[PDB]
């Protein structure tokens, strides 16, 4: 019951319980999760296996439910710079990658074929973890011929299609388009994602509310003036001021929490997120079908106070980008 | 200018000598010459007469007329077919009238007419896309709608058009069918929208922007559309309109919207679920201009561009018919076959 199994786990720890000491730590945070000394305990035992930003974590958690509480703050006022100084020297590693990839010369052979397979690659992605079930092989049949797919539903397909034509319009009209970014160029983004699908809902605001998980988003009342707020910081000096990849991640975020939509709401969130990055000047990011699990914990975790997970998430998958470009050129 | 005035008489002592099939091959190879031959018309126009052609004829006078108002040979023919055309016209309405009263005599729930009405709703798909060079089969379009899984080897596109018009078909006859008030630019363009939405999204429901060819049509520049359609929706809903007999207000309503043309792509398909909107408005079942018809229909828009729009609306009335038949036909052959 109630602070039973943190003590288990904390005598266990004196022992050397291994994994027995987290599995009760874990189990501990299950039946209450605003269990604020499971919390700092658990943080400390984290710095243990010198894995600091999980910590700092737990200890910002723990002092949002119970701010005057001394052994988290003590912790966290250590923690605080030192993950800060962590996070912007992994930023300053993606920024040489960067500088690495626009180092090779534009009209390699070998690059050409990786850029070529990479937006193909993408595509899968995006589609996949939403559920659809086109291969890889499927959906370059579709992009390049123009033919159905056998046996495979056409909603599946036109989906496929929906995202091409938005990337091309990224591409082409936005990413190199000079000013500010407007609630039009989002709608025209979504309008092309789910034009092929649903021709009556693409480019037109949410009409209904909904359940995404545990989040309950803006009243489609207020989504309209939420939108207005959101293009209104994309374009904020304080933005402009902030790493391209955390302006990027916070961007995506921001939209996925006002759903704006009925549909398409990640697909057209993870293309505003490769705008802002290829108008920074980094490549198209590819968040993969196996990351889902991953993907909702990071954002259930920024809905309930901290967003760095995510913007970490981000940061991490942007590197897996740039491993990948590198290593097959 | 006599290039084919020799043609005409080369076909005319043909006539004299008795020469059937040998005069009209020359009539109108003399009018191929010259179409705007007065005297070519008026005398062709005679020879149809002799075969009880009398719709034909008066379109060669009337043709002829507009060309040459005071050519007096033509003008004492057309007096006379001007009036016993448009009763043997009224006549045929008539004849569909009774036809359409006997569709609704039918009771509403007959297991018979479920079917027909169920399988011809496909049909119509199958044509209105197949006019446009839609290669689909009618199994391939059944398999689309009710499946909602792709056919192998076939453009995704067409599939498309295919989910499009029925999904325009569900809003006109849901929303539109029943609603009470007048049609509006909103309606016609939210039916394009449907039409055209899983083809071209960005196109669906926005007007022409650019200045094409249509044939040897050229319609109305991107600039006038949008008043052109004010006008059309205006007609649609004035008194005039209204009192026309619903097979002529319904081939009108078709002709006027492929004429003004007002989209890059779906005009024909449009002008075709608007013509049906005013029919079953009016209490008439929804028709199909077949397939291999696309000749015909293009022939009838031709001569309405020229002058005389009635080729068309008895192409429509025509049509009408055929519908008509094979509904009463297939309701009769199924009351029999069919258990019930
Ligand atoms: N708890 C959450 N809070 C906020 N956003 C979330 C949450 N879980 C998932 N999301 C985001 O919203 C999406 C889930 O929305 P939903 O399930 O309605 O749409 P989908 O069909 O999965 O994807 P799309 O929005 O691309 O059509 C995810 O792809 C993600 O980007
Ligand atoms: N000479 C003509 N004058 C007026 N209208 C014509 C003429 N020829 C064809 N049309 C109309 O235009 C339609 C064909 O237009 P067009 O060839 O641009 O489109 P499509 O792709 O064949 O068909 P849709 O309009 O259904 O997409 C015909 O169905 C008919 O309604």
């Amino acid at each position: 019951e109630a602070r039973a199994a943190l003590n288990q786990a904390l005598e266990m720890k004196r022992q050397g319980k291994r994994e027995k000491a987290q599995k009760l730590f874990m189990h501990a945070l299950k039946m209450d999760p605003d269990f604020v000394d499971a919390l700092t305990e658990f943080g400390i035992f984290s710095e243990e296996d010198k894995d600091i930003i999980q910590a700092d974590y737990l200890y910002t958690r723990a002092l949002t439910i119970s701010p005057y509480h001394e052994k988290a703050l003590v912790n966290r006022d250590r923690t605080l710079p030192l993950v800060e100084e962590i996070d912007q020297r992994y930023f300053s590693i993606i920024d040489s990658k960067v500088k690495k990839v626009m180092s090779i010369p534009k009209g390699n052979s070998a690059l050409r074929r990786v850029m070529e397979e990479t937006y193909y690659h993408h595509i899968y992605h995006t589609v996949a973890i939403e559920g659809n079930t086109l291969t890889l092989s499927e959906i370059r049949h579709i992009l390049e011929t123009r033919y159905a797919v056998p046996g495979k539903s056409l909603e599946e397909q036109n989906e496929v299609i929906g995202m091409h034509a938005a990337m091309k319009y990224i591409n082409t009209t936005l990413v190199s388009r000079i000013g500010s970014v407007t609630i039009s160029d989002v709608l025209e983004i979504h309008r092309r994602v789910l034009g092929y699908v649903d021709p009556v809902e693409a480019g037109r605001f949410r009409t209904t509310q909904v359940l995404v998980g545990h989040h309950i988003p803006p009243h489609p009342q207020d989504v309209e003036k939420q939108m207005q707020e959101f293009v209104q910081w994309l374009n904020s000096e304080e933005a402009m001021n902030l790493h391209p990849v955390e302006f990027a991640a916070l961007a995506h975020y921001k939209l996925v929490y006002i759903h704006p939509f009925i549909d398409g709401n990640g697909r057209t969130s993870r293309l505003l997120m490769n705008l802002i990055l290829m108008q920074a000047g980094y490549p198209p990011i590819t968040i993969r079908k196996e990351q889902r699990s991953d993907y909702y914990h990071v954002l259930e975790a920024a809905n309930e106070g901290d967003v760095r997970p995510f913007i970490r998430f981000i940061a991490k998958c942007t590197e897996t980008t740039l491993d990948t470009l590198l290593f097959a050129t």
